[PDB]
């Protein structure tokens, strides 16, 4: 039961949300679903969708290429990294950000639709009334209660994965490389992935500050077909180190396991 929720919250400390969501038959369990959570390296999730709506409306394509300077690479930049002096493609950007979590990468793409507050409008306007993009990276990782900025909640990211991953947010074309790319990530085995039931295709994108929150968002694909599951994550303030609120992340793969 949602109750399991807080039990595995009080062996953590800290505030764990959680939203576990399934259109198709309207079920719905979780934990603080409408408290605000920092986004650490979820936020480069609607970052992508973002590009691929202006991409989309032909305001941008995937091929346009970006150059990369010095001053851009930052901590945790691993292709970005190995271009500078020349330029990379839009669509290679996204890729690198979402699988690897490459922090210039997000940075070269947020101008691309405005920044921060273009990322902000753009879930704005297609129903995400709460999560608020206001810096880049690193300082959107900073978190204080009461501070609104670089926050969600687990129910808006949820509905972001479905919004944008089985929506009509998207074209077909970049909705399917945008579940690619979550298929293809790097950062999550150790995460959701290792306690949930065998027989699901899994696409995530986690978050984690090094020190004490760690976030894993997730879509469900049961590889049976039917119907697909969203589940949010997002592990704040913890007294546990990054393994254990790895194997936090873990257990509420497990109780969410047991629904599917």
């Amino acid at each position: 039961s949602d109750a399991d929720f807080a039990t595995l919250e009080k062996t953590s400390g800290g505030r764990l949300g959680v939203c576990l969501w399934h259109p198709a038959s309207g079920a719905r369990y979780g934990h603080r679903m409408d408290e605000r959570f920092p986004m650490c390296s979820t936020v480069k999730f609607p970052l992508a969708a973002a590009i691929l709506h202006r991409v989309d409306a032909g305001k941008l394509s995937l091929d346009q290429r970006v150059a990369v300077r010095q001053g851009d690479i930052i901590s945790h930049s691993p292709f970005t990294e190995r271009h500078v002096g020349k330029d990379m493609t839009v669509r290679d950007l996204c890729r690198a950000t979402l699988i690897i979590s490459d922090n210039a990468a997000a940075n070269l793409l947020l101008p691309l639709i405005d920044g921060p507050a273009g990322l902000t409008a753009f879930l704005q306007a297609q129903g995400d009334r709460i999560t608020v993009s206001a810096r880049n990276e690193p300082e959107l990782n900073h978190f204080a209660p009461g501070d609104p900025r670089d926050t969600t909640s687990p129910a808006a990211m949820a509905g972001n994965l479905q919004r944008f991953l089985l929506g009509d947010v998207l074209s077909p074309a970049s909705r399917q490389q945008l579940a690619d790319w979550l298929i293809d990530n790097q950062t999550g085995d150790a995460r959701l992935r290792a306690g949930l039931p065998q027989g699901w295709r899994v696409g995530d994108k986690t978050g984690s500050n090094g020190q004490d929150t760690s976030n894993d968002i997730a879509a469900l694909w049961p590889l049976a077909g039917g119907a697909p599951w969203l589940l949010s994550c997002y592990l704040q303030g913890s007294a546990l180190d990054d393994d254990g609120r790895d194997g936090i992340l873990r257990q509420v793969g497990e109780l969410a396991g047991a629904r599917l």
